[PDB]
């Protein structure tokens, strides 16, 4: 029937807007539909975050870490008997049983909040209504004065790469597999690829990443590079500069993937058990008949063109998350953007969503955290003549007793050359990056100066303290590695 | 012979001033003497920090943590065979071999820096000179135009408690023991006590803490309490409200410690293998003949009375660290205070040492981090009518798959009730507190407002992000535990 607020996408962003909009006392209702993955994989309410990303990854990334924890453990006097095995079955179960705890968890929060849920592959019929396909097939007359679109996106697939859909697997699958990936190839060079490639290796699987160009394109290339080098230096096979052209399933069912070594040879063939495409995601806008509702869109990325109020072309219709063009594809921003929107509508709020200096963390074997600008983006904006950079190479105290190599533990603080020297970008690469970066992202929102950093005392002995020690400049070109 | 800068105490603070003062091109020289512990324990150059504290603790605290890492490990699919043992011998060696790496490490940095080292139990003879006892006995004529005193302190002992010096042990020993503490009693209720009590328990030792009054007196009592409760809830035997009166070594050499249960009974006796006095430290000023040099002092705490330039009564003589009265007994402050001092003297610097809002972290089983004010200190200064407090109870994503209880994971952000609402105290109690707190201590130096926190986006999924989510006020008295 009719509601004064319809939300499309029971996701991290959508749900936020939904629950917060209901808490404002409004008749909220959301429709979410988990259209299966090409390999036939489905999950519960809670968008990408809960089910195929944020939560599972971290959790598997965790299990990987634990592995090194055991190795290290021996040095600290723990007579653990090695080499300790690890089965994909036990882990996956554990993880999944938790995803579900957030499945039948959002569902609970939606009931106690005067909000109705309609599991239906929504689609636009006009200005204020949507049609609802079903696992069965009964459509449903749904209308609301305000419609928020939070449909996120889905794992993009290769084009001419024959043998793709056929045998490829996506981030949407790796998490719910019933049986170990065994051997695997990760065709990607950024966030997903690397992170997945990471724990896979951490588990003990013969993992191999296939970068066509540069790593984490966009990020502070220095840090980006330091990241991969850590992986390669720690068990992750790397095929720098190669692209897929054909995958052929053979008798034993193993995959015979053939590529091109643009770096050296001109074609090479290897075979692996699984193949993971980490080549970006794509908005699920097509499947909405947006055009037949009045919602203008974007050409390149099919995202929903947007306002600054998260509004679209239809002032009573909005978009949030991976869906809205121009916005950072994260979860916090998805969520926050939801609350605020739901408050500006029925809360008398005017504060908009601030998308600047949002921090982030690449949960790779060695976590890479950052906020603000990267050295490049920095000269790009103020010029190399007006930028100062302080960096350091530290050694976690914990990395010492355990003979864990730390030549990858780097830190880079980009700020302006002219006093007080407003810091405008921090880069941390070591253990628990997010845990460290978070605090500092506050210094940015505040415009903390390099002074206030030399004025900030340290919490010894920690890894984050290294940030607040930074003094060696690149101008000075002094040796970065830290003494004392 | 003569030098233009003499430093007393080859410690975290002293050495800093020393090396930095030499880097300014001055003829620096330092004299450090590790007068053994009552139980005959000695170590190398590097003050308390390196040898009996900062570094070792953390390292042993680490080994403890690793233990829970293995337990947890099982849930993430790591078929580790339990229960895994752990021997005090292997750990201690490892740790110590590292302490030494910082022993013959500062020593190296002192050579390459044009600085002479004179291992001599220094003592004041007058204005510009000191005498130097030796492991042998040859005094040494040492003079300098500027003398920095960084003698730190030493573990205080009980008074009338007979059987103390006799069998007691201090933080200075627990680290260098050759054989496992076995069973142990920790007479203390703050930093040292709890931290030591912590890993001891984490190792598997039958550890027991004996608090005479309240925990971490000074700290935000709420947090302080939450801390102990975690310990007690996780293996640490606790004797709330008891005091030592007699320890009697018996045949098997076990210690028969008799106390008084001021909470209930009026005397009780138990026996343990080791007894650790964590009842504060004391300045080693006495042994300097300070008075016979012109350095006025303090009555209660025998610390060296000080300036704001770290200067004493003798304008060419200064004091730093655990030695100088009024200053926070940490290491970073010790170190920073050293550099600055050495720059104001021979660097043309005027910036003084800022001792406000120095962050800190109690490395207990559950790390308690904080900066700024504690709720109490806060009402105390602005009044309960002008203070706002936001708190939360979170659950580390990592604590979920592993069935690790998190009813102790709390967070408290104290700021003013009136917008923008300058945050003036943060409290984090969970994993890697320092790693999390550090960043935020920058927000304080900057005066970040509760707004800039609601404006700061989060790094999901992390523990620190919870801070930047905080919204439930105590004014409102809403249920703290977090949903979604
Ligand atoms: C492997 C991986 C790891 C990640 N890790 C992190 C991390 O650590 N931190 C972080 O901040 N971000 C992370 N992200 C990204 C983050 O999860 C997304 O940015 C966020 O989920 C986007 O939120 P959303 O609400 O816009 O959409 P989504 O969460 O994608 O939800 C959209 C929902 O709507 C449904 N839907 C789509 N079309 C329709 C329709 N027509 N009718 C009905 N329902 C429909 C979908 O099936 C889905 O359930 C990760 C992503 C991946 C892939
Ligand atoms: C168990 C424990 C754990 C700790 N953990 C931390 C932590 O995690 N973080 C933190 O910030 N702080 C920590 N601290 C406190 C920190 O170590 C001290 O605040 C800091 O070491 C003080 O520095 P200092 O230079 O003043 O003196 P010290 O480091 O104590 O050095 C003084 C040196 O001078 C020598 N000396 C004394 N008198 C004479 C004399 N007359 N002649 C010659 N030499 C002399 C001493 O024997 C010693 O070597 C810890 C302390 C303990 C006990
Ligand atoms: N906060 C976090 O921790 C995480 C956030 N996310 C979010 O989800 C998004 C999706 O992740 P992801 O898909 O990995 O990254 P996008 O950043 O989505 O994808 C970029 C990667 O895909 C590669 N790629 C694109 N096309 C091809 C192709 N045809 N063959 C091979 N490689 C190709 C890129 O190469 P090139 O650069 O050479 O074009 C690059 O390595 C992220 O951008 C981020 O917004 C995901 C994981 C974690
Ligand atoms: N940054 C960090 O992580 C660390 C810093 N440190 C520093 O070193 C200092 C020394 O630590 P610590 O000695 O533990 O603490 P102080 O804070 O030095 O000592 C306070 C503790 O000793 C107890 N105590 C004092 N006298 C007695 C007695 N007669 N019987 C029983 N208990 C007694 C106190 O009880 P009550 O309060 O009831 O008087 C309290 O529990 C710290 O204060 C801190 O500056 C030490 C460890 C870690």
């Amino acid at each position: 029937q009719s509601f004064d607020l319809l939300v499309i996408g029971g996701g991290s962003g959508g749900l936020a807007c939904a629950k917060e909009a209901a808490q404002l006392g409004k008749k909220v209702a959301v429709a979410d539909y988990v259209e299966p993955s090409p390999r036939g994989t489905k999950w519960g309410l809670g968008g990408t975050c809960v089910n195929v990303g944020c939560i599972p990854k971290k959790l598997m990334h965790q299990a990987a870490l634990l592995g090194g924890m055991i190795r290290d453990a021996h040095h600290y006097g723990w007579e653990v008997a090695q080499p300790v095995q690890h089965n994909w079955k036990t882990m996956a179960e554990a993880v999944q049983n938790h995803v579900k705890s957030l499945n039948w968890g959002h569902r609970v929060q939606l009931q106690d909040r005067k909000v109705k849920y309609f599991n239906i592959k929504a689609s636009f019929v006009d200005e204020h209504t949507v049609r609802g396909v079903d696992k069965g097939g009964k459509a449903t007359l749904l209308s609301a004065e305000h419609i928020v679109i939070a449909t996120g996106g889905r794992p993009r697939y290769p084009t001419q790469v024959k043998g793709a859909l056929e045998y490829g697997i996506t981030s949407d699958d790796i998490f719910w597999l019933k049986e170990s990936p065994g051997k695997t190839l990760v065709v990607g060079a950024s966030y997903v690829a690397l992170e997945c490639a990471g724990f896979l290796t951490g588990i003990g699987l013969d993992t191999t990443v296939m970068m066509r160009s540069i790593p984490l394109r966009g990020f502070d290339q220095q840090m980006s590079s330091l990241v991969t080098e850590h992986m390669e230096s720690h068990g992750t096979q790397f095929l720098k500069g190669c692209v897929p052209s054909h995958i052929k399933k053979l008798p034993t069912n193993q995959l015979q993937v053939t590529w091109e070594d643009h770096a050296s040879g001109k074609e090479d063939t290897g075979t692996f058990d699984t193949v993971l495409w980490a080549i970006g995601r794509v908005p699920e806008t097509r499947t909405l008949n947006l055009e037949k509702a009045g919602i203008s869109t974007n050409p390149k990325n099919q995202k929903i063109i947007v306002d600054a109020q998260e509004a679209t072309s239809v002032p009573h219709i909005y978009a949030i998350g991976d869906v809205a063009e121009g916005r950072p594809e994260l979860t916090p921003t998805a969520i926050k953007a939801g609350k605020l929107l739901a408050q500006r509508l029925f809360g008398k709020s005017s504060t908009l969503m601030d998308y600047s200096n949002v921090p982030t963390t690449v949960f790779t074997p060695l976590e890479y955290g950052c906020v603000g600008l990267s050295e490049e983006e920095a000269v790009a904006l103020h010029g190399q003549e007006h930028v100062e950079v302080y960096h350091a190479y530290y050694k976690p105290l914990e990395f010492t007793v355990a003979d864990r190599d730390a030549s990858q533990c780097y830190i880079k603080m980009v700020c302006m050359r002219e006093p007080p020297q407003l810091v405008l970008g921090l880069h941390f690469l070591g253990p628990n990056a997010g845990e460290v970066t978070q605090g500092f992202a506050l210094g940015i929102k505040c415009g903390a100066s390099y002074a206030q950093v030399m004025q900030t005392v340290g919490i010894h002995p920690t890894c984050s303290e290294e940030v607040v020690k930074l003094h060696i400049s690149k101008r000075s070109g002094l040796e970065p590695t830290v003494t004392g």
